[PDB]
C-alpha cells in the first residue's frame, strides 16, 4: 500500500514542482517522511528517497529553488531518524543527483542548496566514510559543472571542498 | 515433453519480463511451479529452476522488479516443495545469478528483492548449510557491487549479512 | 558485377529518396529484389538489404514516408524469397536500423511502418527466435524514442509490444 | 527576510532605473551592497548581485547611463568587499550580462563602462584567472556586438582587449 | 605574397559588387583566378574561392545579379582547371553559400544562378559524389527557401532536382 | 622555475592567440621554445610542447590561422632540437590534438596546417614509426571531420594520406 | 635480407589496408608470395603469413573488404603452394585471427570472407584434420560473435558450420 | 595506536590529493614517515608505505602530479631510512602500482615521476636486485601503457629503461 | 673468480634479454663463452652454460627472438669447443628448457630455434647417442606443446622429428 501512497505523494508532489507551488510540495514531503516513519523499513526508506528525489530533480529542471530547498531538508531528515548507514548513503545520492541536474541546467541556487546538506550530512554523521562520500559527491558536481561551463557551479564546489577540508 | 513445455513457459515468461507484464510472468512461472510438481523428478526441479532463472535474469536487466519478485516467490518455493537439499542449493544458486546481474546493472531493487530470498532459504531451511550458502551468496554479489561501483548493493548485501550473523 | 550495379540501384534510389520521387524509388528497389532473385547467395542478398537500409535511412531522415514503405516492403519480400534464417535475421536490422534513425528525427510515420513490419516478420517467420528478435527491435526503438522524446513512438512501441505480445 | 528586503530594494531599483531616477536607484543599490555587507554570507552575496544585475540589465534597455554606472560601481564594490573569488567571478558575469543586453540594443555607453568594470576588476583582482575571465568577457561582447551590427560596440571592445592585453 | 594579392583583389571586387561596376567586378575576379593559376597550390585555390565566395555574397545581397553570375562562373572555371576533387567540394560549397544567401534576400536571380552552376558542376565533373553534393546543395536551398517564405526559390529548386534527377 | 617561466609564456600566449596578436604569440612561442632548449630535460620539452598544445587550441578555436601555424613551426623546431624519439612522438599528438579541436570547429586552415606539420615530422624524421604514426594521426582528423560533417577537412585528410602513401 | 624485405612490404600493406589503397595492397601482397616462393624455407612462410595476418587484422578493423579479401587469398595460395601441413595450419590461424578481429569489429563481411576461406581449405586440404581445424576456427569465431553480440557473425558461422557438415 | 594514527593520516591525505591540497598532501606524509620512524618496526614501514601508496594511487587518478610526487618521494626516504631489504622491494611495489594506475589514466606526469623514482630506487641501492625489480616495475609499466594505447607512457618505459640498462 | 665474473655476464644479459637489446646479449654472452674457454674446466663450461640458459629463457619468455638465437648458437658453440660429451649432452639439455618455455608462451619463433639448434648438435655430434637425445628434446617439445595447445609447435616438433628420422 506504501508504494501506492508514496504514488500519489509523488505524483501530487512532482506536479507541484513544475508549478511554482511550495505550499503543496511541503505539505506532500511530509507526507513522504511520515509515511517511511510509519512503514519501519528500508524498503519504505528507499521508495520515500527515491521519490524526494525525483521532485528534487523535477524543482532543480524549472528553477524551483523552494522545492528543491524543502526535497533536501526532507532527505536529510529521513537521514537522521532512520538509524542507518544505508539511509546516509542513500540520501548523499539523492543530493549528488540533484545537484548533477541543476549544474546541467543553470541552477546555481539548486547547487548551492543541494551542496550545504551534503556538507550537512557529513558534519552530523560524525563518520569518516560520510565526509569521504560528501567529498565524492562535490568532486563529481565539480565535474559536471567544469564539462558544462556552469562557473558558479564549479566554485560553489570548490568552496564547499575547502569547508569540508577545513572543518571535517 | 515437460522441457517442451518448460520451452514454451520460458519463451512467453521471458517475453513478458522484456515488457513489463506482471499478470502473465506471474501466470507463466506459476505453470513452471505445476510442471515441477507434477513431473515429480529433480531432472524436472532443475529445468523449471532454470526456467525461472533465465526469467528474473531477463527482469533484473530490464527493471522489472515485480518480475524479480515473482520469479524469485516461485524458485522459494520449488525450494519448499521440492523436499531436497539439491533443490535448496539449487535454488540459492538462482538467487545468487540474478542478484549478480542485478548488481551489474544498477538494478538496486532486485538486489535487495534477491538477498532477502536468500536470508528466507536460510531461515526456513533449518541447516547450517544453508546458512553458509545463503551468507557465501551474500559474499558474492558484494564482491561484484564493489567491482561495479553500486554502493547501494555494497550496503545491502552487508545489511543483510548482518541479519543472517545476527538472527541465524 | 553485382555490386557494381547494386551500386548503381542504391545510388539512384538514395537520390530519388532524398527528392520524393516515390516512382523511381519503387523501381529501383524492384531490381535490388530482382538481383538478389538472379545472383543466388546470401552474399547477394546481403548487399541488397544494404542498399534498402541505406534507401531507407535516407527516407526516414527526409520525412519520405513512401520510400520508407517500399523500402521496408522489399526487406520482407527478400526475406520472405532468400529461404534463410540469415536473411529474416538482417531483414529485421534493417528494420531496427529505420526505425531508431526514425525515432531520432520525429518521423512517426517511419516509425509505425518499420515495426508494422517487424510485426509481419515475426508473424509470417512462425518461429520463436524471429519474435524474441521483433521484441527485442521493438525494445531498442522504445529506448530511443524515450531518450528523443518521441512521445509518439514509444506509444507506438507499446502497442506493437502489446500485440505481438497477445497474438504471437 | 534579507530575500525579502532586497526584494523590496529590488523593485524599487527598477522601477527607479525605468524613470531615469538616479537618486533613488543610487540610494537602492546603497542599500543591496549594506544587506550583503550585515548578511556575511555568499548566499546574500549572490542575491544583492542579482539585484544588481537586474537593475543594471533594465537600466542598459532603457539609455539610464547613470543606473547602469551606478549598479556597476556597486557590483565591484561587493566584489571587492566580499574576499572570495566567487563574489569576484559573480561579478564578471554580472558584467558581462549588462554589456551583452547593452550591445544588443545599441546603448555603446553602457557597454563602455560595463567593460571599464572589466578592466577595473581585472586590474584590481590581482589573479591570472580574473585577467583570463575578463579577456572572456570582452569576447562575449564583442560576438554580441558583431552578430548585432554595433560597430561602436565592437570597437570598445577591441579598444578594452588591447589595454587588457598590455596593461596586465 | 599570394594571400596579399587576393587581398587586393577582395577589397576591390566587393567594392565593385556593392556598387555595380561589373567591369571591375569581372576584371578582379579573372585576377583572383590567375593567382590560383600562378601559384600551383590547394592552399591558393582555396584562398580564391574564398574571395569568389565573398564576392558572390555581397553581390547577392544587394541584387548585383551580373557579379553574382560572374563570381560563380569563375568558381566553376576553377573547379576545372584545379585537377582536383577538393577544388570540386570547395566550389560547390561556395555555391551553397551563395544560394543560401540569395534565398535569404529574395534574390531569385542569383538563386538561379547558383543552382544551374551546381547543375553544371555535376553534369562536367562525371562522378556520382558531385551529383550527389549537388543534389544536396539543391536541398540545402529549398530548405532555406521554404523557411524564408520564398516560393520562387522553392521551385527553382525542385525544377533543378527533377533536372538532375532525370539527366544526370 | 621553468614551470612558471611556461606558465607565465602560456597565460600570454593564449591571451595572445584570443585576441587575434601574431606579434605576441609568435614572441611568446619562441620564449616557450627558448626555454626548453634552455632546461635540456625531456620535462621540459613536455612542458613546453603541452603550452604549444593549448596555444594552437585556443587558436584553433578563435579561426586564428597564423597562431596555429606559428605554434604548430615550434612544436615542429622542438621536435626538430630535442633529439629524442619521445619528443617526436609528443609533437605528432600536439599536431593530432590541434587538428581534431580544428575539424571540430570548421576551421579547415587550422586542420591542413596541423595536417602539414603531421606531413612534415614524418618526412623529417626517416623512421617508419613517424610514418606509421603521422598515417595515424590523418586517419584521427579523418574520422572526426566525418563526426561534424565537415567535409573540407575530409578532403583535406585524404590528400594528405595520399601523400604520405606517395612519398613516404 | 627476406625478414627485412618482408618487413618492407608488411609496412607498405598496413598502411595501404589503412587508407583504402586496395591496388598497393594486392601488389605488396602478391610480393610477400613471391618472397615466400622464392626463400624455400618454412621459416620464410611463417612470416609471410604473419605479414598477411597483420594486414588482415589491419584491414579487418578499418572496414576495408578488399584489402582483408586480398590478403586471404594470398594465405590460401601460400598455403597451396608450400607443400606442409604446417603452411595449412598456419594459414587456418590467419583465418581465424582475421575473423575474431573482425567479430570483434561488426566487420561482417570480413567474417564471410575468413569463414569462406576457411572452408575452402578444409575443402582443397582433403585431410580430415583440416576439416576439423576449420570447424574449430567456425567454433571460435562464433564464440567471439555471441560474446560481442555480433549476430551477423553467429549466423555466418552457422551457416558455414552447417556447410562443412554436409560437404566434408 | 600506529595503526589508527596512520589512519588518520591516511584520511587527511587522501582527501587532501583528490582537492588539490598540496599543503596538507605534503604535511600528512610527513607524518607517516615520521610515525614509521618512530615506531621502529617493519611493520609500521608496512602501513606507512600502503598509506603513501593509497595517497599517491587516488592522486594519480586525480591528476594531481604534486601529491603524486610528494607521495613516491617519501616512498623513497622511508626505503632509504629504514636499512632493511623488505622496505626497498616494498618502495618499489608501491612505485609500480602508483606507475600502473597513471598508465590506466593517461597520466603521464606521474609515469614519468614514478619511472623516475624506480631509477633512483636503483641507483641508491646498489644491489643488483633492486636494478632487477626496477626493470621489472618498468617492464610492468610499459605493458600496461601498450595495452592501454598510452603511447607517452611506453615511450617513458623505454627511456627509463634505456637509461637503467646503460648507467647501471 | 669466474662465478663472479659470469654472475656479471648473467645480470647483464638477462636485463638485456628483457629489453631487446640485442647487441649487449650478444656481446655479454660471448665473454661467457671466452670465460669458458679461458678457464679449461667443465665447471665452467656448466656454469655457462647455465647462463646461457638462463638468459635464452628470460628472451623466450619476452618474445626475444634474437637473443634466444644469439644464445643458442653460444650453446652451440661451447657443445663444439668443448671437447666432451657431457658438454654436449648439457647443450642439448639447455636446448630443451629453453623449448619447453617458449612452447609454454607461444613463443614459436624460440621453439623452431630451439629444435633447428638441437638437430645441428645431432648432425655435428655424429654419435648416435645425440641423435637419441635430440629425438628425445623433440619428443618432450611436442608434449608441452600438446599440453599447452601450442598447435604451431607440435607441427614443428614433427617436422624437426621427420627431419632427424630421414637424415641422421
Amino acid at each position: 500500500d506504501e508504494r501506492r501512497e508514496l504514488e500519489k505523494v509523488a505524483v501530487k508532489a512532482i506536479m507541484a514542482a513544475m508549478l511554482g507551488n511550495t505550499d503543496e510540495v511541503r505539505e506532500q514531503l511530509q507526507r513522504a517522511l511520515e509515511i517511511a516513519r510509519e512503514s519501519g523499513t528500508l524498503l519504505a526508506v528507499v521508495l520515500a528517497l527515491e521519490v524526494v528525489a525525483r521532485v528534487a530533480i523535477e524543482a532543480a529542471r524549472k528553477g524551483n529553488t523552494d522545492a528543491v530547498r524543502e526535497a533536501l531538508e526532507v532527505a536529510l531528515e529521513i537521514a537522521r531518524e532512520s538509524g542507518t548507514k544505508v539511509a546516509v548513503v542513500l540520501a548523499l545520492e539523492v543530493v549528488a543527483r540533484v545537484a548533477i541536474e541543476a549544474a546541467r541546467r543553470g541552477n546555481v541556487l539548486a547547487v548551492i542548496l543541494a551542496l550545504e546538506v551534503a556538507l550537512e550530512i557529513a558534519r552530523e554523521s560524525g563518520t569518516e566514510e560520510a565526509a569521504l562520500l560528501a567529498v565524492e559527491v562535490v568532486v563529481r558536481v565539480s565535474d559536471e559543472a567544469k564539462k558544462q561551463g556552469n562557473a558558479v557551479a564549479v566554485a560553489v564546489a570548490e568552496q564547499v571542498a575547502k569547508k569540508i577540508l577545513e572543518e571535517s
